[PDB]
């Protein structure tokens, strides 16, 4: 792709592994224009369906405006709205994380920052694996110095249990390296009050609420740190939800105001949040690259096997009763008399071995067919091995 378009920097390929493009992303970030400026790294994450990619180009037009003038502009008021793929309805777009195949360079002390924007795939859409997007989430997560948690109309028990997933994906991802999140609250309830203080005192509420509970240490931490923020951006109105061209005489009077002072804050704050290293030199574009491979190659190493709450419920109650049935099948052995003939033996634990797996498949939980008869393989598979082991032993 030429330049001036997103491109798709990571994918998600069948067996659910993370692949990154390897050519048209890598030699966007090796560029000789720009591969040794220091990098800002934009990324933005959060639920399916909420303007990510909307606000994403909004802050695009900014970039471009301050390329061009230094001067901070949203754009003509008829101007319709472009870039990142952005559309209503109930369909997903965004797969994987997109990024601008170009950076927007920005003067900085006699220099220039590289300033690259990523957009992150939504959570909560039942097409793709959730852990798959869990890691989608984690990637942007560690290589921003500015994550952007777009949050619909209010921190709920969904975006602390995500966040707090999201921050557990290595120690990479722990909130004491992340250098800058902004939880950004779309669709606030109260078009007038939505300042920094009417922020900052509703996260000192909700720290008061995590403050009792034991689910959120990580971003517990976060919000009490100096490296976190939150913004509130009023409701849009129905010219900009459902058929539109995203323009600026579309938005609601109250969300043009926020919109445009946030979008704002977070490009005067750029020079800021320069990416680092692990060891906290400024990170060039020309290594930003070499960064979101290795930790690519962490993410894939493990399945954390993330589900649906039932089945989670029912995985732990079916692991339950395996190792509850192969503790019967030891006590059983354990008790068997060593007087009795090896033949009689070897039919008595046969016997038994037999009983416990129809045991297990009269308590085995749940209704996925398929992995009740994998669970039922591994426990014949260590059963057989107990058994093994104590009918050659037995004389
Ligand atoms: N309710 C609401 N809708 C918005 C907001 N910003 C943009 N939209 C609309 O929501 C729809 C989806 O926007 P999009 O950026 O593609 O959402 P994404 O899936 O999170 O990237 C579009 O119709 C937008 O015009 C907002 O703050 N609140
Ligand atoms: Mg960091």
């Amino acid at each position: 792709a030429e330049p001036d378009h997103p491109i798709q920097l990571v994918w998600t390929d069948v067996n659910g592994r993370l692949s990154l493009d390897l050519s048209g992303a890598h030699d966007c970030f090796l560029n000789t224009r720009y591969s040794n400026y220091p990098v800002f790294i934009l990324c933005i994450i959060g639920e399916k369906r909420r303007g990510k990619s909307f606000l994403m180009n909004y802050i695009m037009r900014a970039l471009r405006s301050m390329e061009m003038d230094e001067e901070i502009s949203l754009g003509a008021d008829d101007e319709p709205l472009k870039g990142f793929k952005w559309s209503p309805g109930t369909e997903t777009t965004t797969k994987g994380i997109w990024m601008w195949n170009r950076p927007f360079l920005l003067n900085h002390k006699g220099g220039k920052i590289a300033v690259f924007l990523l957009d992150t795939e939504g959570s909560l859409d039942i097409e793709s694996d959730r852990e798959t997007c869990i890691k989608l989430s984690a990637l942007s997560l560690f290589i921003s110095s500015h994550l952007i948690f777009n949050v619909a109309s209010n921190l709920k028990e969904t975006e602390l249990d995500y966040m707090e997933m999201y921050m557990n994906m290595g120690e990479e991802c722990g909130p004491k390296n992340l250098q800058h999140l902004d939880i950004l609250v779309r669709d606030w309830y109260h078009s007038k009050k939505w300042d920094r203080d009417v922020a900052r005192s509703y996260i000192s509420r909700e720290i008061e609420k995590l403050e009792k509970l034991n689910s959120y240490p990580k971003v517990l931490w976060s919000l009490k740190s100096n490296q976190t923020r939150c913004f509130l951006l009023p409701h849009p109105g129905k010219g900009i939800t459902g058929e539109s061209e995203g323009r600026l005489q579309d938005m609601d009077e109250d969300f043009q105001e926020s919109l445009r002072s946030y979008v704002s804050k977070v490009v005067k704050g750029i020079c800021t949040h320069i990416k680092t290293n692990i060891d906290g030199e400024l990170l060039t574009s020309a290594h930003v690259f070499s960064m979101l491979q290795e930790f690519t190659e962490v993410l894939n190493l493990q399945i954390y096997g993330f589900s649906s709450p039932m089945e989670m419920f029912y995985a732990i109650k079916n692991q339950k009763l395996m190792g509850e049935i192969e503790n019967e099948f030891q006590d059983f052995l354990k008790n068997q008399s060593s007087l009795t003939l090896p033949p009689t033996m070897r039919v008595k634990v046969s016997q038994k071995f037999s009983e416990l797996l129809e045991k297990f498949m009269q308590f085995v939980q749940g209704s996925n067919t398929s992995s009740h008869d994998a669970m039922l393989k591994d426990l014949e598979v260590r059963l057989l091995e107990i058994q093994e082991k104590f009918c050659n032993d037995f004389t």
